[PDB]
């Protein structure tokens, strides 16, 4: 019901005139055939309605193919406009390229806010489907993706920001839409999109086969170069792998990423790898893959970014039922490092051998972290304890526990080892908070902890029996219950020694009733004995009182 | 198509001639002007569909002016009528009041149900953009909410019930929406709204900036009197402080909500505090706030409900990827005794040295809670332990361990003071349940307790070694392995006393395979000794056989 | 606007000529009553739009009923066509039956893809209102479901598969929908359904009251025979109990299901029992049923699966916030043998008295489960222990706890009973991974273990003190550290024995700094003593270095 040549013409003059909605018809009143659009500019809000379907097929509804040699089919922008345009989009429609090698993309969306594409089709052509850039409060659900992509294509990127870094893609729904036979990022950002509040839910995501373009690198079906704010949830995921069209993985998450990304309950089937986390906060838990027709377990995510990445097992199930590989096994009470709070900015880094290969970079005169003691603990009746597994990245790197600025214990830390440092807290010591200071002169790698109460302290002290007649006895220094434990002492184990004491009978005496004693040694031996002791051990006992 | 002065007449005939669709056409066809309401009544499901767009802007589609001085744009009400109304609702449309401080409302929708509204605006008015009583099975999904509301408006208010506490707003989805520039509650309820099965998830909320009516109150973006079973998941908050307009928290629940409320999976960025929660049951986890330009932290919810909360922290990390505030650290073992399931209703209160600021009140003569034993533990070779922190309201207050009617171990409670009251369960006496009871004349308030299988068990006992001669020896009465934990016993610690020992030797005699004992004490020192001690105590451990 | 005596012939007109879209409209075009259509076949994509709404009633849109004998009103089929269909479907349509009694179906899809039946109504028949049979990617949400189904009847039913197993149900959305006043199941599948990736998320389930056809058999809300990855997530459920038209549990998951099922976060009212899971893998997680005007709890799932299901408890608050079922109390560190990994299929078994009554049963020369140790025990510092509960089938089980194929402890296991299993680790022993064999000739069942460090190792050993004479005493052969714990002692026990020591005075001497001991045992009667023991034992207890 417009005035021009072809359809490129007689679209044109809807816009120029700035109708509000272009309804389109189907390939009945275009004879079997499908309207052609080519390199079409839309500075407005224009809704553009369909009688066509989600669906592959093309002989039964709207139908849009791309003109031979066209960059793009419509490109909504608002580039030099004075007002933003904010509305408008594709309902019903299946848009398609020129050949299944064509470049380019599809549809460009550029300087634009509340932007939606339901119920449509994105297909067969070997560059972009959707290509965004500065687009705000949008929705893309309902649609296919197939047959897109390759080595310069994809399904939908999160193209660079347009000036500030603030101009970018934010506040966008991708939910409900089928994702098959793709190559490149089947969704995708650039190293400089700063992409914020992202929904990627309740999709599916399957291989299918290779299209007309396969992959020429290795390739990522969600590959963010730049993610904040995401929800990556309750979507399938089918058929990943490397000898199919070089699938890695499933996820790649770039090194300047900020998250917080949550890669939840996930369903996975036949797929060879979470993928590749170089940055960002990433939560991942609740996934789980039925290795179906795969020949190996899924693999884990790597992670080597500088933050804070809270990783739970993707659990591997066999087709049979049987679990593969299992929820990780901590050790009981482990915290790594990066959980806990600090006042000091200290970027993560990888170590193999490290609980969860992520660990703290620590340098000299710094906190490690600091945390609130457990109410229940402090009643001054419970003895508490740390073990802190630690790596000097060099010789002299020393770790204080603290009470603020009170130092209660230090341990040097061995130099290119991981080692377990125990550092106990008497009752009489506890307050508020807790920290862990590097108060050495070389970079200590912190992996994780084990903070809480135990019921008994290891104490050794100096002894000095000499040398004792026949029958002669030799009673220790008194061991108070203030320097033992900082608390009433219930009891104590068997004396041990820093040598033998052969010839000794060796019994304890109670100085008072809350558990100080000394350590009585007595020559049995009916001759001099020339003692070689200087220190003596017990474990002591606490309980409450 | 319809004859009258001006729309709001022109509609009226539509209405009264009863048509079920009415199609509202764009800014063109009434020359760059939207079409003014006022006061209309719908009385029967009518759908309005549109041409238009979610957007702010309003010149490039369907767009809908309230008039000068109207109280409502539409009410579509079953008000008198004796069918429900039960479909139809606004598609498509920019709705808009006549002034940016116009008070009253835009939509109210009363004594409806499956009402919808898709794709829609709600802007410019300083009162209620959408006002719902007895409204059920509805829609509200796709819409902008922006420049609404101020100190008698908001975006969404579910309102008092219409005659019955069941006349209520319930089964309502608001989903991929977008809230903006607002004031008031940007979605609220009354002390008298009763609302149940409400869905508010992946919607975006933001601050902006403050519109024509400031906040005169401190206020809440979710501010809900009354609210039952409830999703709020997967949002984005941004932006709200107490110096943006006075939103000092993001949700607020009133003291006679019943809950369930899910608070789950929200991303925020640069809030200043969760809120605070002063009645029903509220379950909060997986949430994460980007300090970013923010000067300080989040604070985390403030607890006063009478009912269970599990509130898991908020993580706030700093925009360099830095955590200043991580998951609470908990006692290990740590249940809240309201976590616990019990035969007495038990109202819940707000003590700050509480472990999670949130304890029980418990009377004389009333169960506290009561739990099952795990079936590993119940091999009559297990001693377990309880640990309860507890405060007397008053002097005499006592907390018994029972195994139903059978006391265990009873314990006088401290007043005005958090202690640590330990209860041991001998292996022979470990059955189906425990439970914990206040046996004493005052209030107890309860907090939390740790329970679990022990690997020993402290023990004490009379002894009457009186004047010993010269070599003369006491040994103590035997200790059965029956008295001392219910089960064979592996070993002792070296006993201990309520006095000094001074010139004792001691040692331990086997009275049987099964760890029963006695205690020998001996005069080493050649003359008369005087002893003081009348009781002795070990650490007795326990293994298995 | 097509050419025939009655609509069915009317709208087949639109099928021969094949059009696109056939739009529908409201009961004031036909003069207040609904179009009536029967055994309507459609084998190419058409969209049937309408101007009707979600809703019960019947006076004020789009409204169709089906003819008074027919089998189905439409079947959109593609069985025998060349093309598969892919689109279309119903829009604002008020779908209805002929009766209230009338059986067969409503609306067939066969061999289909990208089905979708938006904001419509299914109501008022004893049959089925959707049959699914392999349909594809598609979609219904926000739709009602009312009066269907009875004793041959239900909402929707994944029927078989056509061909091929793989010619299924999958990858369809049931969302946002409100099912309410109907019989039999309310989504359903067959014995050889064999669906895959199905959402059934944020719906309302009500009973509401019985239909025309009430339930002849026990029944279940959600009836799943087969059924593979599902989310079934943040729904209501509201009154299902056996008094209320023999809804006996809320889900049902027959034995040949595979999973991963996950049900989480649903908020469940006056709900009798969870259900049944007979098989699959099924993750239950989140959910709360406020108990109501209910007499009694929720009841928890039944599972009899095969299969690993990880089943957390639904809470039980009664109306007045008290909870009267909580959390499952499990033994501290229990993991489930199921969760762990291992390299053989191991069916899982009900036995009630197994601490989640699911247990696995392991042959004759069977691994039971294999995991690795954590990195932080790998210091050649940490002594382990595995406790595993376990019962004989029969006489001659064996548990082996390996180090590969290295043996550290061998158990026999009791026949009949479920007795706890104990294995100690050395410090010099521990390496990468762990498993226990079952090396004996009868299947053991294995409920579940905890495996974690300890800070003590239990030790006895041979002695022969024999006849000693006035004041002469035995000395025990020495116990090296390294047969004791493998690494250094910190310090033991008093020493226990096999039998009574009276009149010996025992005490202990070491024999090195690293904690290696004798035991000294003194006649101290004054006359020859014939001594009885012929062990000793110790608690040891271990720290570090």
């Amino acid at each position: 019901s417009f005035s021009g040549s072809t359809a490129t013409d007689k679209l044109r003059a809807a816009i120029t005139l700035g109708v509000s909605e272009v309804a389109i018809g189907p390939v009945e009143g275009n004879g079997g055939r499908p309207y052609e659009f080519g390199d079409v500019v839309i500075p407005y809000p224009l809704r553009i309605v369909g009688c066509g379907s989600q669906g592959i097929n093309v002989t039964k509804g709207t139908v849009l193919k791309r003109s031979a040699g066209a960059s793009f089919m419509f490109h909504f922008t608002g580039e030099g406009q004075a007002q933003r345009p904010m509305g408008g989009g594709l309902f019903n429609i299946n848009l398609n390229g020129d050949t299944a090698t064509a470049l380019g993309d599809i549809i460009k969306v550029t300087q634009w806010s509340y932007f939606k594409a339901n119920n449509c089709a994105f297909q067969n052509m070997a560059g972009w489907g959707i290509r965004l850039k500065d687009v705000m409060e949008s929705n893309i659900s309902g649609n296919l993706f197939r047959r897109l992509g390759g080595p310069s294509g994809g399904g939908i990127l999160f193209d660079d920001v347009r000036s500030a870094v603030t101009d970018n893609v934010n506040n966008l729904h991708i939910e409900d839409n089928t994702f098959a036979l793709m190559s490149g990022p089947w969704i995708g950002s650039t190293a400089n999109s700063n992409p914020d509040l992202i929904w990627i839910v309740r999709n599916k995501f399957e291989f299918d086969g290779t299209p007309a373009a396969p992959n020429t690198v290795d390739s990522y079906v969600l590959d963010f170069q730049q993610l904040s704010r995401a929800f990556i949830q309750d979507n399938g995921f089918t058929h990943f792998t490397t000898e199919r069209n070089r699938y890695v993985g499933v996820l790649r998450v770039g090194a300047t990423a900020v998250g917080t990304i949550k890669f939840e309950d996930n369903l996975l089937f036949a797929c060879e790898s979470a993928g590749l986390i170089a940055g960002g906060i990433v939560v991942s838990r609740g996934n789980v893959n039925n290795q179906g027709s795969a020949t190996t377990a899924i693999k884990q995510f790597t992670n080597t970014s500088s933050k804070l990445c809270k990783l739970e097992r993707v659990i591997n199930v066999q087709s049979n039922g049987n679990v593969s590989v299992g929820q990780q096994i901590l050790p009981d009470g482990y915290i790594n490092m990066a959980e806990l709070p600090g006042n000091t900015r200290l970027p993560s880094e990888y170590d193999a051998d490290g609980e969860t290969t992520s660990v703290l970079r620590v340098p000299a005169n710094t906190q490690v972290r600091q945390w609130s003691v457990p109410k229940m603990y402090k009643d001054g009746l419970t003895v508490t304890k740390v073990t802190v597994r630690a790596k000097g990245a060099a010789a002299g790197a020393i770790l204080s526990l603290q009470s603020g600025s009170t130092v209660l214990s230090t341990k040097s830390i061995d130099a290119g080892v991981w080692k377990n440092y125990v550092f106990y807290v008497k009752a009489n010591q506890l307050q508020e908070t807790l920290q862990l200071r590097n108060t050495g002169t070389a970079d200590v790698l912190a992996d994780g902890m084990v903070f809480g109460k135990v019921d008994y302290i290891d104490w050794d002290f100096a002894i000095a029996p000499g040398t004792l007649a026949a029958g002669a006895k030799y009673t220790t220094p008194n061991q108070s219950y203030l320097d033992v434990a900082g608390m009433r002492v219930q009891a104590v184990s068997i004396p041990m020694f820093d040598g033998p004491t052969t010839g000794l009978q060796v019994w304890v005496e109670a100085t008072s009733a809350n558990g100080s004693f000394v350590v009585v040694m007595k020559n049995d031996t009916g001759s001099e004995l020339v003692t070689t002791v200087t220190r003596c051990r017990v474990r002591a006992f606490v309980s409450k009182g």
